[PDB]
């Protein structure tokens, strides 16, 4: 094909659309609703517009290139349409960046900002409450920020294949939201926040946790304990800054001390603990010869789809707490016996790169004795914006530890935040248990990357057995409905509803489209876990000595006893009535 481009000849065999072309050829053209290669099919927002001669103004990230064409991505006209549809945007857009969660990092600001845009008639509603939806447990709205773009319903759809997140006819105007206007909770939707990641504007966003953690900070006699997730500390670096890929444990660590909690323990030793239990459960299924599958059930994602799509398979889950939640119960049982504190005063807070994990939290029966397990969940983005309003330096701060006795870990818990890393983890000490060895290859790297279903076959205790990974919500479907689970006997499956796994979940760091085509945002989050891994000296979960000394003096034998009791949590369908 024979492309002009702004005056300049292109010959290309390339099939693509413009804006791929002229993305790849560094010629620069705007993009708002497109996304995750699809844009809004119904009412274009056209910020991509361009001229073809011959054809005049055509959306350039859904027009394919043709041989002859001739393109003109900066004339007055092309601008002049733009700035118009950005324009008519701000007439529904409640433009107040200052106090805004999305001030730094928006991309809305950046386009208004680069065509000079400004409403014909600003949008200033008085009574916000009718815009917001504060409902969920892990999701907010704000339709005084949206822009109908659709790339939160183009995400749910493409990442879960639930499309939960729907366009709705609200009284006459367009709006988007969960099936008929419900809490989303009170959907099929899985609480992933995908939509939230897919979102350029302030209208997606987590529910704050941030008034539960600043009222415990400040409680006299509150003892607040904070425990991150494997990957808060391979990604929190990206909202100061500091690039994609960094590893600032030891700055994290530092920063919440100077934040005022009262202890600095660390999810990865929950994850650990999730691994006793659930590599104890898998020998143990696999000595009584079933049953199988035996799923994971750490990703709060994952439960939600099993529970709303496959009830059937909920008694297969692992009964094991998630990392999240199995730390939060020791917290109140384990953590007081070696310190003296009344259990009632520990408060014990999570920060995640999830949404989910916040319903998780707050399932009534994750509690005990009126102390629930987990009292507060904050994302990686609501971490950054703590620390920033506290003035905290993070790219300058030195680094320090957790305090061992909850802030342990092994390399087999850092991984836990990729996908096949609870897989990988669970084998290495599955393996150890069953045939009571301490054995060398412990490497499993079949498990491991961005392929949507991951199989394996291995051994153990000269036996073979089938796993495999799913590896996003939307792969579990595929995986079901497509019969993949009956091609052979599966032993044990993981299951991330988040592709790419917790790297990529849904309280974690946006990232600006241009950038996600630049870095591979979910193997450059991983690899930070992944080199933690290779560098720690103990990679096994069970080698974790605060653990081994957690379960030697106060739970016991894990998968059994006090563990079972207290550090085990079952899903159960609902019982058959009619109507249904
Ligand atoms: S969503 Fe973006 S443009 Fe709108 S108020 Fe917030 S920062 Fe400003
Ligand atoms: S939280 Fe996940 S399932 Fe629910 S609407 Fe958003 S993307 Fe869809
Ligand atoms: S909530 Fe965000 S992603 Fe969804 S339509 Fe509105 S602005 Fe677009
Ligand atoms: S994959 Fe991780 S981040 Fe995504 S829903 Fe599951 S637990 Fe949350
Ligand atoms: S970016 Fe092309 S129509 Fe929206
Ligand atoms: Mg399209
Ligand atoms: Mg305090």
């Amino acid at each position: 094909k024979t492309i002009i481009i702004n005056g300049v000849q292109f010959n290309t065999d390339e099939d693509t659309t413009i804006l791929k072309f002229a993305r790849d050829n560094n010629i620069d053209i705007s993009a708002l609703c497109f996304l995750n290669n699809c844009n809004n099919d119904i009412n274009k927002c056209e910020i991509c517009t361009v001229e073809v001669e011959g054809t005049g103004l055509v959306t350039a990230c859904d027009t394919l290139i043709e041989d002859g064409m001739i393109i003109n991505t900066n004339s007055d006209a092309v601008n002049e349409k733009i700035k118009s549809r950005i324009s008519q945007l701000l007439d529904i857009h409640e433009f107040k960046c200052g106090p805004c969660n999305r001030r730094e990092n928006c991309e809305f600001l950046k386009l208004v900002i680069k065509y000079k845009a400004r409403a014909s008639k600003p949008f200033l509603p008085k009574d916000k409450t009718e815009y917001v939806d504060e409902r969920s447990k892990s999701l907010t709205v704000d339709r005084t920020k949206c822009l109908l773009c659709g790339r939160c319903v183009n995400a749910c759809g493409k990442n879960t294949e639930t499309y939960a997140m729907k366009f709705l006819n609200k009284n006459g105007k367009t709006i988007i939201g969960a099936e008929d206007e419900k809490c989303f909770d009170d959907t099929n939707c899985l609480l992933c926040g995908q939509c939230i990641i897919a979102c350029p504007v302030a209208a997606l966003s987590e529910k704050s946790h941030m008034d539960r953690v600043k009222n415990a900070l400040n409680a006299p006699e509150k003892h607040v304990i904070v425990a991150m997730a494997p990957s808060v500390r391979a990604s929190i670096g990206e909202l100061f800054n500091m690039g994609f890929g960094v590893d600032v444990t030891g700055k994290i660590y530092t920063a919440l001390r100077q934040l005022g909690f009262d202890k600095i323990f660390d999810i990865n030793f929950g994850a650990d603990m999730t691994i006793m239990e659930e590599a104890t459960e898998l020998v143990q299924r696999i000595e009584n010869n079933g049953p199988f599958p035996m799923f994971t059930s750490c990703c709060p994602g994952w439960v939600r789809q099993a529970e709303n799509y496959y009830p059937e398979l909920l008694n297969n889950l692992s009964s094991a707490k998630s990392p999240q939640q199995i730390f939060g119960t020791a917290s109140k049982t384990y953590y007081p016996s070696i310190s003296g504190l009344d259990p009632k005063n520990v408060f014990t807070v999570t920060v995640m790169p999830c949404t989910s994990k916040k319903f998780e939290a707050d399932r009534p029966q994750m509690e005990k004795d009126g102390l629930r397990d987990i009292d507060a969940v904050i994302t990686t983005r609501e971490l950054a914006k703590m620390i920033k309003d506290a003035k905290i330096p993070f790219a300058k701060l030195e680094d320090s530890e957790a305090d061992p006795a909850m802030g342990e870990y092994s390399g087999a818990g850092a991984i836990f935040g990729a996908t096949g890393g609870v897989m990988e983890a669970a084998l290495r000490s599955a393996k150890d248990f069953a045939e009571n060895a301490e054995l060398e290859d412990i490497e499993y790297k079949q498990v491991r990357g961005l392929n949507g279903i991951k199989e394996a076959e291995v051994e153990i205790n000269n036996n073979k057995y089938n796993v495999a990974v799913i590896n996003g919500a939307s792969n579990l479907f595929k995986f079901m409905k497509s019969g993949m689970i009956n091609e052979k006997q599966y032993h044990f499956i993981e299951v991330m509803a988040c592709h790419g796994g917790c790297v990529n979940g849904g309280g974690q760091p946006h990232v600006n489209p241009k950038d996600l085509e630049k870095v591979d945002i979910k193997k450059v989050r991983a690899s930070v876990l992944y080199n933690q891994d290779e560098h720690l000296s103990k990679r096994k979960s069970h080698e974790n000595t605060a653990l081994v000394k957690m379960y030697q003096n106060y739970f016991g034998k894990p998968g059994e006893g006090r563990a079972h009791e207290i550090l085990h949590f079952k899903y159960k369908k609902s019982a058959w009535s009619h109507p249904q």
